Parts: C-alpha cells; structure tokens; sequence
C-alpha cells in the first residue's frame, strides 16, 4: 500500500491496456514535439500547421472514427486521454485537435452521406486535410442564410473566431433554410465567395491560428450538404463530442500548472528554508490534488458511460463546466505562487473558461434538468 | 439515455449486487426508525441506547468485522454506503455506528488477543454491548493518562473529553501511556462498565451531534488486568489505525447529509413562489443547485473508488486524507448554501438544513489532512 | 507611534469624546446587564421584557429624537456606536433596540402630528411604552384599511415582527383606497384594543434571545388620530427601513469583533504539538483576514453617520454598508466557528453565528443591497 | 434626500483638502494626456520609454513628500497617494517607474542623507533629470552585496536582480553589508565597476524597464555613503513607503478594470437585454463598488494618520495587502465578465497581468499581522 502524489486513485491501473498507449503515444508526441515549440509559438502567434500532419501521422485525429474510414477505431475515454496529454502542452494545440475531431470528422462520420465520408475523413483522419467548423456569429439562432439555386445552394454570412478557419482545407458551416431549419454544408477551399481571414493580437490561445469565415455568395453543389440532420441536434452533437474532450484537456492544463507550482516550492527558499516548509503553501497544493484527482475520477466515468451508451448529454455539462472552472481557480493559485508556463496556461484557460459565453450555460441546463423549469 | 439528475453518474450501476442489498436495507432502517426520531431527538438531546441493538441486529455494527467474532463480514464500500444512508438522517446517528464500528471493534480484531476478541466482538455486532473509544483529554503523542504497572495488571488515571457514548458504554477502549522497558510508549485497555475508578459523566447542551450521547471517561486508579491490555500494539499507529478507518465512514456520511441539505433545496426552491415564477426559475438559484450536484457527484466518485482501493489492499492512508478532508469541507459548503437559500426562521421542516449544518460544523472539526498532503507531496514537514 | 491590533486605524481617537462616553455607556451596559443573560435566553428562546426600560433609563432607546420628546438628541454616529455595543453582546438584543429606534421612534417623529408626537414618544424614550413594527408579509402588499366611521378598519396579517408580542405601541403599514387610487399609509396601534393579535413564534433558528411574533389584524378599528398624516406611499416605510439598516451595519461589526476576539484568545491559549495554535500560518492568515474586514468595514460605517449627520449621505450609501457589515460578519463568524475544536463559552460565535444567518437572510435571498447598488451604477432594474 | 455618486459612493473628492484636488487633477490631466497614448504598444513590444521621469518632474509629481528646499513640491501622503492612483488607473508599469523614484530613491536620500547628498541628488531627482533605481534584492536574505574601505571611500562588489529602471538609471541607491551592518550608497552612472545590464520578456509590468545591479570591486566615495541609518531601517523604510503609493495605485487600477466592465455590460446585449440587466452581473458590479469605496477610505485613513505622525507601520501591511488582494479581485471578476479574446476592454487583460505581479512581490503581510496580533512569529 504505497502513496503516489501525483496520481492518488491511481488511475493508470483503471485504465485498460489498449487506453495506456494512446494515452502514452500522445503523451510522447506531446513532450517531444509541441512542448519545445510552444514557448516561441505562443509569444508570436505563429501559424505552425505541422501539427495536423505529425498528429495524423500517429492516429491521433477522430479518435472515435472506424478504421472503415482511416480513423483508428479508438473509444471515449481514448480521446479524452489524448486531450489531456496535448492540452498538459497547450490549450491551443488541443483545440486545434478537438476542432478536427469533434467539429468536423464527427458531424462528417454521422450526418454524411456514404460518398462525403469516403471523400473527407480518410484524409482529414491522416491530418492531410485541415478543418474548420463554422456556427458561431458576431454577438443557436444564426443569420447566416442558404438558398437553392441550379444544383444546388447560395450561402451568405459571416462565422466570427473560426479555429483553423484561415489553413482549413474543409469547412463545416452552419446555415438557415427551408422547405426554416439549420443544415450543414461542407464548402472546400479556393472555392468562389469563401474567404478565411486571420485574427492576431489575441490573449489567450496564441499558439492556434483563428479566423473568420466569410461567405459572400458561396457555392456549395447538392451533393455538399449533410443528408441526415437538421436542426439543433447538428451543431450541439458536435459541441457536446468537443465539451467532452475539453473536460479532460482542462485537467491535463490544471496538472501543469499543479507540477510547475510544487517544483518551483521545492526549489526556491524564503528565510532559509524552501517555501515548501509553509502551510499556507501546502494547503493550496493540496486543493490542487485535491480537484484534480477529483475531476479526473467525473471524466473517466462519464467516457466509460459513453462507450457503454448510458450517458445522456447532461452529464457532458457537469464534467465540462468542473473541469474547466477547476482549472481556472488551479492556473490562478499558481500564478500566485510564482515569483511562468504557468502564465500562458492562465490566459489559454481565460478564454477556454468564457468561450461558450458569460451566463455560464451549463449551470442552466443542469438547473432545468433537476428542476424541469427554464431560467 | 436517460438523464438522473440525483445520481448522474449512475453510481448504482457501480455498484454490485451484494452492496447495493446492504444499502437498501440500511436506508429502509434509517428511514424507518431514524428519520421518525430526530426533530425531537435533536431539539432535546435524547438518549435512545435503544438504537445500537436495532443497527446491530441487521448487522450495520462493524460492516467489516468477519462472520468468526459476529460481524457480516462485508467490504469497506458497504460500510461507506451504510455510513451514507444514516447520516442522510443524521451525523449524530452515524457518529454512534462509525464509533462501535472504527473505533472500537477495529482496534479489538485487529490488536487484541484471541480471548479478547471472543469475550468483545460478539456482543459489539449484535449491539448488546455498546463501546467506547478514549484518546482526545482535556487540552496525541504528548497525551497524560498514565498507565503505571502493579500486581495483578495495570492502573490507570487520566481524563477523555468529549468521548460519544461513553455514559450509556457497556465497554471502553482507552489509550494510556505506559512506560516499560524503559521507553514511554501509547498502549490500548479495554475496561468495563461498572469496574472500580472509572466514571463516565455525561455532557449537555451540545451545539451540534444532539442526536447522539457524548461525555466523559474520569480514570482513578482504575484497575485493568493484565488480560485486558492490547497485546498487539504500540504508539501512534495503534489510535491512528482507528481513526483512519473512521474517517473513511465519515468521508461517506459527509455525502449522505450533503445529499439531503441539496435534495431539501432543490424541494424548497420548487415549491416557493417569487415575482409569480417559481423560485427554481432563477438563475443564481439555478447555479447553486448545479453546483450542489457536481460537488456530491465528484465526492461519490472519490469514495467509491477508495473504497475499492481499500478491499484491494492498494490504498495508501494519505488517499483517506483527501477524501475526508473534500468530504466534510464540500458537504459544510453545501449546507452553508442550502441554508443562505432559506428566508424565514427554522419552524419549516426544511431547516433539518439547520440542523445538518451544525452538525457538519463539529464534524468538520473532528487543515490538518491538508498538512498531512502537503508533506506527502513534498516530503517536508509544516505541523 | 504604536500599533493596536485591536483599532488598527484608531476609530477610538476618530470619534468626538461625547461619543466615546455614549460608546462606554452602551458598552457598560451590555458587558454589565446583557452578557450575564445571554446564553440562557437564546438557549432557551427567553421573553425579557425588561431591556426596555434598562436602555431607557440611561437613553439609548431612540437615540436621535429630541430632547423635546425623551430622547437623548444624539447623532447617527452614537447610534451606531450603541447598536455595535448592543451587538457585540447578542443580534437578538440590538435588534429589540432597533425595532424601538428606528421602526416606531423614527416615524412617528417623522411623519406624525404633534399629537401623536407628545403621546407616543416619551414613553417609548423611556421603555415604559414597547414597540413594534409591520410592513412584511407572508408595493404589492395586500394588509388593508377601509375608511370607516370615525377612522379605520385594517385587516390583514405581518409576519416576523420582533417586540409583537409584548408590544404596547404597533406601527402598521395598510394600503388604503383614495378615489380609485390606491396608497401605504401608515397607522399608530395599541395594545389589546379589540382585532388585534401578537402571537409569538417558537423555535426559532437564530434571534432566540429576542422574542418574535406576527401581528394579526381582524377589522382592528383605527381612529382618524391615529393615522400618520404627514407621509403617504414609500417614504414611510423606506425611511424607516432606511434607519433600521444604518443600525444593523453598525451593529453587524460589532458581532463579528466578538468573533474575532474570541477566536484569537482560543488559537493563544490551545496548544498542539506544544505549540500555541497561533502559531500556525493558516490560522494567522485567518486572523488577518478578520481583522482587514472589520478594520475596513468600521472605517465606512462611520464614514456614513457623518455624512448623514451633514445631510450628504444618499440612500444607496446605506445598501453599500449594511450589506458589507452584515455579509462579512458572517464570513469571519463562518471563519471563526471553524477554527474552534469542542462542542459547546467560546461558543458565543456558535451564537453569533446562527444569528448572523437569520440577519444576513432576514430582506430575502435574492441579495436586495446589490440590486439597489446595481440598479444605482447601471441604471437598469434587474 | 442627498444625490448618489455611483462612481464615488463615500465623496471621496469633499474629504481632500484644496491643494489635495488640484495635485489630483495635474496627476490624471497628465496621465490621461500623455501615458493613456502610449500604454498599449508600450506593453505590446515591452517599448521602453523614459521621457515620463522628466515629464512628471517638470509637473512636480516625483518624490512629492520631499520640501520644496530640496525641489521637492513639499506635499502630504494623500497627495502622494492620489498621483499614485491616478498613474496606476493608465499602468501599473507607470507607477511602478515613479515608485521607484519617490520613495525607493528619493526618501533614502532625504531621510538618511547628508546636508551635500540632499542638495545634489533630490533637485535633480524631482524635476525627473536624474533617474533613479534602488538594489535591495538578490539572486533581506541577509544580502552577500559587500563594502569594504579603501582609500578615500568604498570598494563594492555584488549583485541585485529585478531592480526596476536600473539599465537607464542615472542614480544608484544600493544596500550593502559594512564590516557589521547594512548601509546605504548612492552611486552614479559612469562609476567603475558598476554595469546594469537590462531584462526582457517580462509577464506583467512590460511598460517598466528592468535589470540587474552587477557590481565588481565598483568605487564609491565616502561623501556617497548615507551617514544616517544602520541595518533593516534602511531598506524596510524605503519598502514601507513605497507599499503605501501601492496601496493607493493597486486601487485605481481596480478603479479602471471596474469601469471598464462596468461600461462593458451597459454596450453588449445578451437574450434581448444589456447584460447590465443580469442579476448576477449586478451581484459583481456591487462588490467592485464595494471593496474600492472601503480600500479607498483605509488609504485615506492611513495617509491622514502618516500626516500626523500616528501610524504604526503593520497598518501599511493592512492596506497593501487589502489594495492589491481586492484589486486583484476584481481585475479576475471583469476578466470573467468577457467573452471575445484580444479591443478597449481587454486592457483589462493588462491590468491583470500587472497585478497579478504587483501582487506577487510580497501573505507576508498577513503573517505581519498575524505576528502583531498574536505575538508569535510564523515566518520560519
Ligand atoms: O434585526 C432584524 C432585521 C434585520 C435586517 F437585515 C433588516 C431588518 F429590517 C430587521
């Protein structure tokens, strides 16, 4: 009966063999590639689009997608590991990945048609193929607009920070039309009226590259558009996929901040002593542990519940809102600690913490699911 | 896939067969006998002795005690499930099972002699004798009861201060330093109602755990034979051993009573009215409820899984820190929450809160775990 | 120059020295005549009348009326200095004192006729005359007056009114109909008369040591020389409110002081590991919390008696103070129950503490202070 | 009934004396005129710039409790507060520059100074001509920093690190041991043996320039030495003056980060309404309010009581600890209240940054009171 600090639960030994080698694969990746970049490429904000090809290269990309299409067959709580592993990097470099994996090899695999699976994932699987995925506007109910024309639709709108949007081969967008529903189009890049400019001078996520989508009449042919969804349940099975994996990256950022905050106390003295000797210090360290070890334990259940399909949706709330208000208050402790990694995972988690918006979202659906009544 | 929004990570599908059995049955008699007695039992501070036969009878008096001296024999994750359904009524209930169970049928089986554990156990499982545990004094290893050596055994004076169930103890497990071989070490003595020199006034007008009977053990020269000294052990390790299998059942019970401050709110905040729109409508109460849910959910999975490192023999003792520790501190946040939620003045049954609360205030009491993590992390010591 | 831990920015040397001496009074009075009484009452949920009269006697009761009326002719800032006297003892008894002060005194002074003045104020100066209090209930408040012969009808029912059930004088709000129109008004009570009723509530959480009642009105009859004249819709009972609240942000800091106070003399005197618990940074951390807060939260409230002694005190200043006071009194009582080990005379912050609950909960939970406060800052109505 | 001012609840500005007011004025005309241009590319590419020493000595708002006998603008604490806030309310990297000068320079050479340093280093000091810098900190500890005695004055050699304007410093105020007490020395640029090499890619305070204090065998003349002071009571009053202009700025950068949220949830609706209208951001916008108009008052209180000499130097670890700590606070809490990443309201992300350094210099404070209030020591 032996003590291990840095994983109490020991959570190696509940995960299965299979899941310990994505986890270390990502992890090998993640520490020998991305972290001698991230420094430099956060502080300049430089397009590196490296990272699609080198995690294609491994298996890495649309974790959950069948071997059937170039996706390595993996579960849940494989992607939720691989996240973990690249977000202990940077916040940035996982939304890059979860972009691929959640917003567009996703809604690709389960609202397209055979032909479109065929064409889009296999490549986009390998990372030779980049995506973006396009809903949100400038400040569910967009005005980004599809009409039929000669075979068969005209888009015209505007899809404010689009991760990826200006190296993106492939476009998800989210559109109005009707016969009013919400349908999703897949557009490819140099087509006419598509444009993807850059957006620089951001806070946080400095190391990936975000645009804008700019449709000003934009073709897309019939054989473009997703078959097999409409409405709501588009666009929110792809950010319920994505909130999953970012429930887990927040914990692989909080375990950063949690490692550089205890060696930096072993190491440096106050008074002749390092400031380990202090209980103010080791209280805060061991909240740090504490909601960690905590959060992870949510996480791995809800990714065991999904692969067994007894996990409802709301669930992806509880975890997501957790994990990322945790790592917030651990990136914080932290910063208060220090005398700087640590900084850059402070600003990444400002905007990871405020992207779905202010009126914390999740806190709702939670309260109408327990209560049955609307906010 | 149907969402549960009072078991949202589906905890007892986690569970198996076996202890889910256990739980039920320790929830139909927590609900059936505790939850009648425990508005008047805690306004008034009543003693009912009569409660320890009632969880020893059905077998909730040392979970994990084996089948050999009495107890059912089961895992640590049916104690915490049992430790959970009674403090759902009340800590004060769970403080008088997680005693006979931790405190002092565990030091017996696991310290004592062969004749020991035939003459105490039995009794201790069915309830018929009802134990005590002696180690807090008024004002841990600079501890001041002495044990000094004489013919025939041992004699022991000292006090125990705020001790849960020693006036209505049948018998008493009570720390003492004893000096031999020279060296000054912490020994365990099992005495008995009744023997010469031992007194066990009790203690009233308690602030929290009114449901339960707590006093004191006033040792005079009172002497133990040399067959009711501990023989297996020595030191810190001896009252630690208890202690940290106690914490583990509070650690469980915590989330029992965090469950019924949260399941009381959520109750309250449907059926109260505000601006015409029911209180459950708002936003900050919304936020409140979502945060009551995560934290017990989280909590759950924390003690679950212990409990499975525990019936494994892979848990380390600093694990139990953390979850004590999240335990007791999540659940007071939770009754400090629910409570705010409250306008009015505790005639309303929904300020058992009020009562849940002042429990968890002493439980709380009963840092120190955050030490204990600093220093396995660290390997420096801040105490 | 020296520190004093206990007034870290000297408020003792800010006040005037008449305001010292009302200060010792008050403080005279409540170590002396409240300390001895208190445990018992609140555990045992006491009637104690005769406060009244005691507070009278030396005139802390309505300290801002007029000589001309029995009261002392005091200024906001010994109101305060009283109420934090007062609360440092026990919430339940300040507020016994508050009800009298601010919530009868108050508008009778403000809003009645000379009559109505000579008769009511005296005798609530002195104690002889108890009083209470009824706006809430169970703008859109539904307790009415009819306009009948020779006065009133009023008939409805206020709940939680502290003094009601051994109160002489009742000081109710009724909307009454005018052509149409429909408006508060407020009426002047007495005891017994018939269609009244002061039944008290028990087993009470917190506020045990104060006795609480509601007020019951069955067609109680009014006289026409018993309605306030010189107030009609919120003024009467915002102004009222208004008073209570500086009051309640004095005293709020008062009760937390104890708190403080009895948790650093507790960390001094345990020991662990043979050492002073005040020795421990967690705890020292926790001191200097509660002493920043208190320190700050003083520095304000007297910042607004004197304001409101110049007449440059708005009305949100007060939101600002009673919610700081009150929400931060319950922090460090939050913060000193958990520093304590035992389970019930240091335990005073057991007290404080269920009280501080009931205060902090006692205008609603949906934080009114910040609304008001928000509402000033933006502009918009939440 | 009286008029409410949300933005000074408590009429902070009828509590100033005259001259206090009009020092106020100068201060936020100059800083709104001349820092508010510059500060986001100064802090973007960490642009270095000094022209801000010389342009607050010509307003006389550098070292403003030394007398108008040494070209001091003889002025009271609050007024050296106020210009501390209204500096801090553009950046904190501004006040930083200007804390340095007044009361990590300028103070050390006043208080503990011959009749021939003050008449020297202050005239020059105040109108911003000379630039100072103050090496406290090492790579005290007790300090290694060395001086020995050499004909016609000192040999130094030593090392301080993160000291603020050193690599454009004109004015060295450097603390060595002396064989034994720590003493004082006021070097000049030029001199032997001291280099000040500069620092970059700092986190938070990027509009401040800083360096080290490298010195090898460095030659100081014996008129150089402060005759006046012996051990801590050097550098720890020079702390302690310092913390009180921190108290006050940390405040006004609370200040801007308040009003910016504040003006933020008026602009940007949410569901059909301002978010201004969201009971919650109500809740936050409350205690901003709140914690500003109470740390204003214990500021103010602690400048009038330093003023009449009453001030015991723990109420500094008080109001630091409170200005920085709440100013923190509510940088985190408006931070929060935005959605976006990268225009006008994220100079909130600014003050953060620069807070969340200023904040990180010295806990400490509470284990200061702590120690007062208990008698016993936690520190080690
Ligand atoms: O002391 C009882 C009380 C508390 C309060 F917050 C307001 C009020 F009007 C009366």
């Amino acid at each position: 009966a032996t003590f291990h600090w840095d994983d109490p639960l020991l959570l190696d030994q509940q995960l299965a063999d299979d899941e310990r080698m994505v986890r270390d694969a990502a992890h090998a990746y993640a520490q020998g590639k991305l972290a001698p970049r991230v420094t430099e490429a956060f502080r300049h904000e430089t397009t590196d689009a490296a990272i699609f090809r080198e995690m294609g290269e491994i298996g890495l990309l649309g974790p959950t997608i069948p071997e059937q299409y170039g996706g390595p067959g993996l579960d849940y709580v494989s992607y939720g590991l691989i996240a973990r592993e690249v977000e202990r990097v940077d916040s940035g470099y996982r939304s890059m990945m979860s972009v691929q994996s959640s917003l567009v090899m996703v809604p690709i695999f389960e609202f397209g048609s055979d032909a479109q699976k065929e064409k889009y994932l296999p490549k986009l699987a390998t990372g030779e193929w980049i995506g973006c995925f396009g809903l949100t506007e400038p400040n569910g109910s967009m005005v980004t607009r599809a009409r039929k024309v000669p075979g068969g639709y005209s888009l015209s709108g505007s899809k404010m920070w689009i991760t990826n949007s200006p190296i993106a081969d492939v476009f998800v967008v989210w559109a109005k039309l009707d016969e009013d529903e919400i349908r999703g189009f897949i557009l490819e890049k140099g087509c006419k009226g598509l444009s993807a400019p850059a957006i620089h001078g951001k806070v946080g996520l400095r190391a990936s590259i975000t645009g804008e989508i700019v449709l000003d009449e934009a073709f897309v042919p019939e054989e473009n558009i997703l078959p097999h969804v409409k409405g709501l349940r588009g666009p929110f099975t792809c950010l319920n996929s994505a909130r999953y994996g970012i429930a887990w990256g927040a914990l692989g950022a909080a375990e950063s901040c949690w490692h550089i905050a205890r060696q930096y106390v072993l190491d440096r003295k106050q008074f002749g002593r390092p400031l380990a000797a202090n209980q103010l210090i080791q209280k805060k360290l061991a909240d740090m542990q504490t909601e960690i070890t905590l959060g992870l334990q949510g996480v791995l259940r809800l990714g065991r519940m999904k692969d067994e399909g007894t996990a409802a949706v709301e669930i992806t709330s509880i975890m997501k809102r957790n994990s990322c208000g945790k790592a917030l208050d651990i990136a914080r402790l932290a910063r208060d600690m220090l005398g700087f990694g640590v900084a850059r995972h402070l600003v990444n988690l400002e905007v990871v913490n405020t992207y779905e918006g202010t009126h914390d979202i999740h806190a709702l659906i939670l309260g109408r699911a327990q209560t049955g009544i609307q906010a």
